[PDB]
């Protein structure tokens, strides 16, 4: 039982071969999911499950540079559901960082911001029931 939004920092940044894994539960009628990679101000990698947008669910991916937003990615394919736990993983490898949901492969997203080191936190917020968030090494 953790709070949220929670910050969960990731000293000396991210590494190729570093696994970060969150546990939790989708509160029912859930809106938003948001896993954000800040390198100070800026967000590397927002992660962005969306529950309605336009009656429709999709995963968001960007990143914040100088407080703007650039292009969007965006992936149709939701293994999310509201009142379900759930497990994200995210690995960071040499090129992008991958993630999987309930130990299936859902999208790979390639480094825009290449200062890995200073990747130094990550922010965990949105409708969600919060169990567990940790880090190891691959
Ligand atoms: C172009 O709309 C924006 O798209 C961006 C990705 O391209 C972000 O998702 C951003 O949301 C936010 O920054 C944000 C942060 C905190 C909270 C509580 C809510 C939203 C916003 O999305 C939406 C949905 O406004
Ligand atoms: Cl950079």
């Amino acid at each position: 039982p953790l709070i949220v939004p929670y910050n969960l920092p990731l000293p000396g940044g991210v590494v190729p071969r570093m696994l970060i894994t969150i546990l939790g539960t989708v509160k029912p009628n859930a809106n938003r999911i948001a896993l954000d990679f800040q390198r100070g101000n800026d967000v590397a990698f927002h992660f962005n499950p969306r529950f309605n947008e336009n009656n429709r669910r999709v995963i968001v991916c960007n990143t914040k540079l100088d407080n703007n937003w650039g292009r969007e990615e965006r992936q149709s394919v939701f293994p999310f559901e509201s009142g379900k736990p759930f497990k994200i993983q995210v690995l960071v490898e040499p090129d992008h960082f991958k993630v999987a949901v309930n130990d299936a492969h859902l999208l790979q997203y390639n480094h825009r911001v290449k200062k890995l080191n200073e990747i130094s936190k990550l922010g965990i917020s949105g409708d969600i029931d919060l169990t567990s968030a940790s880090y190891t090494m691959i």
